[PDB]
């Protein structure tokens, strides 16, 4: 509650999502975002078998939180489709 977990994972995913620096190739959508992929493949543990509440178990990480410090660091309109795209990918994994 004094050091703000949240606050540095925000600036963890945010840091993720800098380390992904997506471009686009022939003006179609082209996903850089690798690192934060591979860091939701990791989190999870097949924590089904394991009893732990993984159905259900990524409402951590926020979208608003996280896209406000990306228009912060000026990212939006560069990697908000793909941004969607994983929130697509990770709300129904």
């Amino acid at each position: 509650s004094e050091v703000d977990v949240e606050e540095l994972k925000l600036e963890i995913l945010c840091k993720a999502i800098k380390r992904d620096e997506w471009s686009a190739t022939d003006g179609k959508d082209d996903p850089i975002e690798a690192t934060k992929d591979s860091i939701f493949v990791k989190v999870l543990q097949n924590l089904l078998n394991k009893g732990i509440e993984l159905k259900g178990y990524l409402p951590k990480a926020e979208t608003l939180l996280q896209s406000e410090e990306l228009n912060s660091l000026k990212t939006n309109s560069y990697f908000e489709f793909s941004l969607k795209a994983n929130y697509e990918c990770y709300m129904k994994m």
